């Protein structure tokens, strides 16, 4: 239909042979290289050599939060919004280097950040973390894929649409976006009660959800043994339930008992399959209409008020604004906004400012149980151990590995605390989630952990010579296995211990010295630069969700190789401030201090070392 | 500089300007036709910070600290505290602009004011001839904060449609904003950095929950203003091998919803500004300033 | 010089009557509150109400160290940068919301810094300062001045 229409216009508008101007292929779903393959070879049949690449083609994601996030969507979204941008990108830049000029443009969205200055985006958060892949993707190819080609990514705001149709900015149906944010919200804040009433009571997981199968908020609100946040949780269904709705008396239905018994799971927690079978029904609505349409126009008119000229520009303006930015020749390596102008809060990235952290979190330190993971920063985690236990009476001590050559190094650079019994070891290769299961299990739940990645950065070639066949570049394998590894294995880790109950987690990007390559360093600022986002959106929405966790990122990587130490003193004082700047991250506010605002600034922050 | 090492022309730039201009729905973006440059960096909006070390703490002992203001009296009270009870200053020296805030300065501190160790001097609009006094009858300084003088006006930025706009902020109130705002900073520093201070505390405009909308937008536009001074004076600060560090303290948030509702959250913020100060404006003894450390340590903004 | 050669350009490609099509208001310096009012009237009188105002006149500045400049100097760096802008806003916005329509470009530039990121640009403070304050000023007055005027 589309094809038609754009050759009825071009006959119109006085065009000649408009069946050559346009073709189709249809049925290549760019989730799969070899359908990308096809779709290459049959372009270059087609029209010969390709000069423009517009990477458009971008799917909402899982539609979910990351505490409910399942790996295998995460990874399909991954493949979808990120991985394919470079292997279009591999596949087709030889040709252009080879006739001297060339151009690809990416479909970003506004929804993910900027320079210095990231942008949280709630249960979203794999559609922001692949934004800033494609923008760091082009800031960094910049430079290697001069002066030949041109690369530029393009985030327009909201653009008005299809109500069924769009990447998830825009609505869109308020009904179905209400009624899930609202089942959200009631998930979390049951799962955050019960969370929280298991830190500190002494009833296991079963006996604490027992309380819940009669569903009555009534039993639990006066119930004398029933814990101080389930009974404030109904004190609050009171205050701010509905009672035409049976919500406000009931507590859940069997959606939620079904999203709550996998949340419990997931979260090492053991309860078995059939607890929520025997659950009483809510009679209907369970939910009254007017509550949703309430948030429903809550949530219009909060993204009604982002604008600030009160409208949404339509996909014709974004479209022709695009192709007049094609027209310039002299960019590469920036982001063109089309549209503007809203109303977000931002959390500025790049600090390198720091001190050391208050006597009182220090304090918190002694008898915690802290978990530390990595395979190639052998150093850095010696030293981190040993501030741990040595310095802050921690009790013991968790090492995690890929294989059973890090294990091996790490016990023997600390035998003295192996044969202590305070540093143990536990192998973790691609079931990461099973190492700190078993962690867990048999050592009981964490406080502070840090992760580190497990897999050094390559040194293949990024670019190649004009005349070569380009065999020895970065192939999309090679790229697939780079964001599984640093990208990837930090989501994964960062799920298992939000679900895992932590007190707070330490995102560590790759370390970066004189010493590295190029293509080192550009492959670190992707890295790091795609994480910034993702370290956002998990703070802020952890913050929004109620939880004690704080979650936080520390850079070891340096944006030019300058600014990297060139003597031992300055290699050991920047290990020294690692090593405060972790101190920063995951020493435990006490719960008396843990405030809204003080909450907010301690969640989502990345500091550069 | 250039990826591309080729700088376009007048014409390519006018010509994306052309093009840009068309556009129906942009408003309040900054629009770049060309970029793409190698250059260093200094993000603004840290918000995380805590106490500074205590060495330098040590180093305020026995200094010779300045203070500066007419609208914070509560926050200069404090802070003149703070420095001379908590950390064993022997005199501040408070330059204010009317008598009226002499006088009230003077009756928040009294016990100082008879100890000899809170001391004011009136600047008015010459306030480098008030620093030479301070100077000549007291000695150098160490580390000084200045504030700003006015309050924000709450004239209207637009009137309706159907308005004459007579009342709305006119070029000349705009050029006293800037001159209060703007150039009173600029003052001190030069008078400061020409007179071997230790380091330097600019402190931009405060907002509450109290405070109007148009209150909100200059302190924005005062905010972001700044914020490139400041980083720039750093940066020269540090390449022209000043020992003085020249930092910014910031009392205001970009939304309503950013700012404390209670007073409790509120001592908790004037609090912040005594410790984010405090990091700012403690000395950093001469055997540790390296290269690295004055490059992070100069030309940093942070949020309280 | 310019104007000439705007106009023959103009009818060489096709347009009429190139003298009523390109105007000139020389002479007036920037840096005066008056001479500003005097364009205003000048663009007034000639074409109307005025939807574009592309303010562009923008000098180096001081040229010198900040602990070798004048306060003199700052001030008309100022003036001449940052005050200009308002002032021409100011003078032009009334016309630009009683027809429902306007635009105003402000010519900034990149060595000034952008939103929580701040760019260094020694021996010249004052003009990155300023230009912040341009772009600050867009950045700001997007709000109110919309949704009848644009400002970028």
């Amino acid at each position: 239909q589309m094809q038609a229409m754009i050759q009825s216009e071009l006959a119109e508008v006085g065009y000649t042979d408009v069946e050559d101007r346009v073709h189709i292929a249809p049925g290549c779903d760019v989730s799969s290289e070899a359908q990308l393959a096809d779709l290459v070879e049959r372009t270059l049949s087609a029209f010969g050599t390709v000069d423009y690449l517009i990477n458009n083609a971008g799917i909402a994601g899982v539609e979910e939060m990351v505490i409910d996030m399942p790996v295998e969507g995460w990874r399909h979204t991954l493949f979808a919004n990120l991985i394919s941008n470079y292997s279009l990108m591999r596949k087709l830049a030889p040709l252009m280097k080879k006739q001297g000029s060339g151009y690809i443009l990416n479909v970003s969205s506004y929804f993910g950040g900027e320079k210095d200055a990231a942008i949280p985006y709630p249960n979203r958060a794999d559609y922001a973390v692949s934004k800033a892949g494609q923008r760091a993707m082009a800031e960094v190819f910049a430079r290697f894929l001069g002066p030949e080609i041109q690369i530029n990514a393009i985030a327009p705001g909201p653009v008005e649409g299809d109500r069924l149709r769009g990447t998830g900015e825009r609505p869109g149906l308020f009904a179905r976006r209400a009624r899930l944010i609202l089942e959200n919200k009631r998930l979390n804040e049951l799962h955050a009660a019960l969370i929280a009433a298991a830190r500190t009571d002494e009833r296991s997981m079963h006996e604490l959800v027992e309380l819940l199968l009669p569903n009555d908020v009534a039993a639990l609100e006066q119930n004398p043994a029933a814990p101080t946040a389930l009974r404030e949780l109904a004190r609050r269904f009171r205050s701010e339930g509905d009672p035409a709705a049976s919500s406000s008396s009931a507590l859940l239905n069997r959606s939620i008992a079904a999203k709550l018994l996998a949340r419990l799971h997931n979260g090492g927690y053991v309860l078995p399959a059939d607890i929520f079978a025997n659950l009483p029904n809510p009679p209907d609505p369970f939910f009254t209409r007017a509550q949703i349409d309430r948030e429903a126009r809550k949530v219009r008119d909060g993204i009604m008020g982002m604008l600030y000229l009160q409208r949404m520009p339509t996909e014709f303006d974004v479209a022709m604004a695009t192709v007049y930015y094609l027209a310039d020749r002299n960019v590469s390596g920036e982001t063109f906004h089309p549209s503007g102008g809203l109303r977000y809060e931002r959390t500025p990235t790049g600090g390198e400012l720091f001190g050391l952290p208050s006597p009182e979190r220090l304090a918190e330190l002694v008898g915690s149980t802290v978990y530390l993971i990595g395979e190639h920063l052998t150093e850095h985690l010696n030293l981190l151990a040993r501030a741990y236990l040595e310095r802050y009476g921690a009790r013991q001590v968790v090492m995690i590995v890929e294989t059973e050559t890090g294990a091996e190094t790490m016990r023997r650079l600390l035998h003295d605390h192996v044969e202590a019994g305070r540093l143990m070891t536990i192998v973790a290769g691609d079931q990461i989630e099973a190492a700190i299961d078993q962690a867990i299990t048999r050592y009981g739940r964490p406080g502070p952990v840090v992760c580190t990645p497990f897999r050094p950065l390559p040194t293949v070639p990024l670019v190649g010579r004009k005349d070569s066949d380009w065999s020895t570049v970065l192939s999309e394998a090679e790229f697939a296995e780079l964001c599984e590894h640093q990208l990837t294995h930090h989501f994964r880790v960062a799920r298992k211990i939000a679900l895992s109950d932590g007190a707070s987690l330490a995102l560590v990007t790759p370390e970066t010295t004189a010493t590295s390559t190029t293509e080192q360093f550009a492959l670190a600022n992707f890295i790091k630069t795609t994480l910034h986002a993702f370290t956002a959106t998990i703070g802020v929405e952890s913050e929004r969700t109620a939880q004690r966790i704080l979650i936080n990122q520390v850079d070891l990587t340096r944006r030019a190789r300058a600014e990297e130490p060139r003597d031992p003193h300055e290699r050991q004082q920047e290990l020294e401030r690692f090593i405060e700047a972790v101190l920063l991250v995951t020493a435990p506010l006490p719960p008396e201090a843990d405030t809204r605002y003080a909450g907010r600034i301690h969640r989502g922050r990345a500091i550069t070392v």
